């Protein structure tokens, strides 16, 4: 990583990262993981991570196509001695040195390959957690003896997978999280009526 | 975090977020852990700890609405190229803030230190869970006649955490020797008594 | 912690304080670990310690009522832009902000709330170990076939977790430890006499 | 390695860098972990880390037969007191190199990088044991009757990884539909198709 | 410990020496990774790590009666506002010293090595720990009929650790082999011929 | 170790030297291990890593006695306020001081002890891989049912716990090899003939 100086991959940033991958896949989780773990990360490291997946080669080949489709547009809008302008294969690493990339990072102003390649691999990620989520949310429903507080956490567990504005992911929870309460606890949540706090809603149907 | 200068998130500080959600859910130790963890904390930073937190998304958008709480009353209290701009409630939560705009917030002179104000709300929201998630009231709590005082005060205090009444919820052996101390007497001299 | 610059209670020292009483719960052993833990804490980082510990909230409200004694005690020794007079509450943290703290402690000269509060706390955690200990030194005898350097462990420990002074434990062990030997080991222990070292002793006894 | 001052091996990397080789052989990301685990290395920490690999010994000796090759093309490429002196593919690789000879031409204003051409060699040797250990051709990765699509593009990545056939080696059902889909489809739409 | 400036212990020093002692009680590695771990300690962090120790309070008794020992013959041996004082025993074991007066000793010009001293004090009494816990005479040490001689030499070494006779106490086949060599063989040869 | 300033060993670098020889005993790796964890150690360093070796006193004693060796070479070799000159003794760590040690090696220029005390050691270990090896090169030979890599395994994993020159080392690999491999490998390596490197060696056995 870049930290302006360059500096090793740690051990432990890249262990950690295998691990959590390892464990969770592609749940939600994973992306601020690798947010957090990619800080400071050139195009490099950031090739250095992905390469070190264990399986999941399909949504690795998923990921290198979005990619090559983001390189393509930055290369559609950005087409001795000196500093080279960098294309979209440069930003994703494979045309460009560890050199080439420091310089463009740490040039006054920069050119922050790794922040802009870091945006294409999370636009990735973003599909490959929406393509490998497990359910739809409409398939979540309140079961007759299921507690109000689990099904909200399917719900939400749902709907956090999905690829979607916040606005958007809202306007489903508007449109679907009181509608597929079970019978009771939807009367009562109801009674209440909208404006209720999730906190107000969990309560009343305790 | 800022530590002032920018520093990276520690995979370790990261994963000791995850490991204690993991292990101990939303009891009441996970509130100073949380307010450790995020010591020096961007609301970057702060997001990305909670978006870290696995399953228990019921809890989080009950902290996600008391954000959005807070922020509402920080833009009812607090409703030019290259200067400073003054942070809504969204910026602070990080909603509509970059991280350069964090960053500049929190070191300025004087600092707006939109991460510590961040942290403030996340803390009462993660109280209002931790409430939530408690299964038991403190009237509920009584000593059985074969349970140790120690067990029954261990209980009586734990369930207090999440949330006179000691010695009328004691056993009746106990709340006699109890009551024969007098009023004012000790947790230690209590626990000596019943012992 | 205070390292003179305020510095994050890092992760690890937080961990290691919970594990050691998880695993330990209110041995003496606990008192050094949090001594030594909690070095350069200020009442803020202690309060977080503390806060820290899983279950054993008796001993935890113990430990508060103990704070609350030491801190009348201390408002009853000591009743713009300048540092303010710390009481009771202020080096308990419960009316200081971190901020107050800092300036405290590294102050010219220093007002060492933190050191004062773990001063409290370590008085307050000496009380719980005694309360918590399993046995009575009255009770410690040496078993007709227990070797009698496991005798000496149980006796010492048992001791270790006593409330008293260095001077008032060696006195118990001058009244009690030879005295509380098995027959055999006891008569050979006689003979040798005071004066004897407990290296001597050990291998008289062997 | 050299961080320009020489600093000791760290312990974590060192064992780092066995335990990937215990537990996951020479399957590719051995390559991506090495080459981040030998950051900085001189040649004599890259013979270290190397040296530390347990078993796997036929492997060592193909890596140590491509070290030897790379360097007689160095050789051939690049056939006083006080003053450095020319590195031969040997000094390179740390056979007849000390250790400040190693830091002198690495750190030498121009540097002679002698651990980034050293470990060049290395990559080459371990791609090739890479290959080498794969049990499969990608010819013969195909969908199975009953093996969902994302298991089979897994597999069949994983086997090109170690080296229009994606449609051809799919099962009959998948086949057909990614047929229907025209060619130029993403690989995501190949998915959604067969899913 | 003092690196001069006061340092924290560090909490990897510190469960490092629980563990040892934990996992290897008094075997004579003991000396060795206390020695390591108490690098620069004040005499206050030689009694936390002391005091830290679990169980073994016999033999924490021992070492304070082998300290006092010491602290005696130091006061036989070496009997002002601001001013630095004269370390008693009491002193340099950290009973009557405070720890402003420990780092005030060690790192003066000249110093009084407090800390230094106070750890051969101790490292003495770990030592007599050592030797009363080797449950073993090297007298009793000798070659089974069907025992390896590598693994009666392991025995052999391993009980003189913690305190011609390797010959002697060989058994009857190999003590044969061994006076065949003749004297002046190395332990390595006679290895070999017993192999 | 001298990092020019002495400092403490570290826990981890001393916990990772007794894990190994745990884990590994005197497999050939113990020696790159010993150099990389012993990197810029005094002999006071040295002595205390070679001290926290559990079990394997034997060799420990072996290892004694090449350094006594070595030390002796040395003094055949070498015979106020100023710079003393070290002895064998002195390199080993028996008579000197860890501040004479410092001195030594920090000096302009140095006298590296701590470097020729390794030297020693190392030499000393290579003599105990070779003792503890448990095959011999000349029984090394391919099962009738052995894969030849697997057969390769165990030639170069045996050899390389032998102590001698890399060149003395391949002429026992040119003189066994392909001759001890099983008839039907072996008639396919010797039809590829000399100079078939190991890749198409295990390619046409394959
Ligand atoms: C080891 C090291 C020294 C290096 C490097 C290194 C250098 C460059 C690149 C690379 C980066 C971005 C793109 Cl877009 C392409 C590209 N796009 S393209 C021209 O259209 O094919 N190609 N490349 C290879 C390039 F540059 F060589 F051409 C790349 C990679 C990628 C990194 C990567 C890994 C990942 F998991 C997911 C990603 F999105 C990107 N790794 C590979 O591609 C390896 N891989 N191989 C194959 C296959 F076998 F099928 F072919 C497959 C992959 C795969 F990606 F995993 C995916 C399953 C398919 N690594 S290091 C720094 O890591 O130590
Ligand atoms: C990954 C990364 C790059 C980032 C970021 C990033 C950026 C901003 C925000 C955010 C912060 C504060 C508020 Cl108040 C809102 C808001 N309030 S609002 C306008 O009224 O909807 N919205 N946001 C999203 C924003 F900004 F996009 F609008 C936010 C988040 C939150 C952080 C967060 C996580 C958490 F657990 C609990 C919290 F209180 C806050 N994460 C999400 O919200 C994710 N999430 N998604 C849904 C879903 F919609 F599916 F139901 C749900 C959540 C949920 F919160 F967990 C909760 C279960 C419901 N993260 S990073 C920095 O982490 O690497
Ligand atoms: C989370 C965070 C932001 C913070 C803080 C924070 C701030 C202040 C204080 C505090 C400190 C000292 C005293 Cl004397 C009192 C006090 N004495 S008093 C006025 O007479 O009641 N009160 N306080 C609360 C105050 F200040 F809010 F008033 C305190 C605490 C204590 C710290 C503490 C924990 C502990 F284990 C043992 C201690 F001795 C002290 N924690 C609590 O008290 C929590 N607790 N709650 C209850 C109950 F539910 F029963 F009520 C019980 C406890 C308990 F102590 F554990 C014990 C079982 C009983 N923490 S942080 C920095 O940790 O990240
Ligand atoms: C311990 C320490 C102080 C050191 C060093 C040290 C110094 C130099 C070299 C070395 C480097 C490069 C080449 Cl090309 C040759 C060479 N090529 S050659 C002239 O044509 O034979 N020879 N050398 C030995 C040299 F220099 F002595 F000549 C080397 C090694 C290699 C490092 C290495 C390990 C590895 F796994 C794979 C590699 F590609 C390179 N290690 C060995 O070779 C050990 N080894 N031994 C044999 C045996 F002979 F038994 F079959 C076998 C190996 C083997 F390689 F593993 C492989 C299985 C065959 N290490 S340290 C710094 O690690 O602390
Ligand atoms: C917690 C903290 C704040 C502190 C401190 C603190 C301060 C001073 C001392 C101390 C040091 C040296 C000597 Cl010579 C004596 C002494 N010699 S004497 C006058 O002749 O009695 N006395 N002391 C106590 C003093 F100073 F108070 F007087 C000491 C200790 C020792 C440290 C120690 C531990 C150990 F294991 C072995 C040692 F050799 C030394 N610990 C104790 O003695 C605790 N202990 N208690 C008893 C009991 F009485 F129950 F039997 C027993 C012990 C025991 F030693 F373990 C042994 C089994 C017997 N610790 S901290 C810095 O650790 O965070
Ligand atoms: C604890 C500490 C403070 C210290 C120190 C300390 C100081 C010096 C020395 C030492 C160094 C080199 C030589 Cl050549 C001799 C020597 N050669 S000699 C004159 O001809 O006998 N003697 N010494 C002891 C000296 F100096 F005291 F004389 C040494 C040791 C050795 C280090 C060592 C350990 C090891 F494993 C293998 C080695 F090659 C060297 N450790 C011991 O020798 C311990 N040991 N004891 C015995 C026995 F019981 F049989 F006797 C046996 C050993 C043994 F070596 F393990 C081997 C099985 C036989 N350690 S520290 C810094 O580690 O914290």
């Amino acid at each position: 990583p870049i930290v302006m100086v360059h500096q090793c991959i740690s051990p432990r940033t890249l262990n950690a990262w295998v691990k959590v991958v390892e464990e969770k896949a592609f749940s939600p989780e994973v992306i601020p993981m690798f947010s957090a773990l990619s800080c400071g990360a050139t195009p490099q490291d950031l090739n250095t991570m992905l390469n070190t997946v264990g399986g999941h080669q399909a949504a690795m080949q998923m990921l290198k196509e979005t990619i090559n489709e983001e390189a393509a547009e930055w290369d559609r809008l950005h087409p001795p001695g000196q500093m080279r302008e960098p294309r979209g294969s440069d930003i994703a690493g494979t045309t460009s040195t560890l050199q080439e990339q420091i310089g463009w990072m740490t040039h006054n102003p920069p050119i922050p390959v790794g922040e802009i390649y870091k945006r294409w691999i999370i636009l990735g990620l973003n599909k490959i957690v929406r393509m490998y989520s497990p359910t739809s949310i409409l398939d979540i429903r309140q079961g007759p003896k299921e507690p109000f507080r689990d099904y909200v956490d399917r719900f939400y567990k749902t709907l956090r997978a999905e690829q979607a504005s916040q606005e958007v992911k809202n306007a489903a929870t508007e449109t679907l999280l009181v509608q597929n309460a079970n019978p009771d606890c939807k009367t009562i949540l109801k009674a209440l009526g909208p404006g209720a706090t999730l906190e107000e809603m969990m309560t009343a149907c305790q």
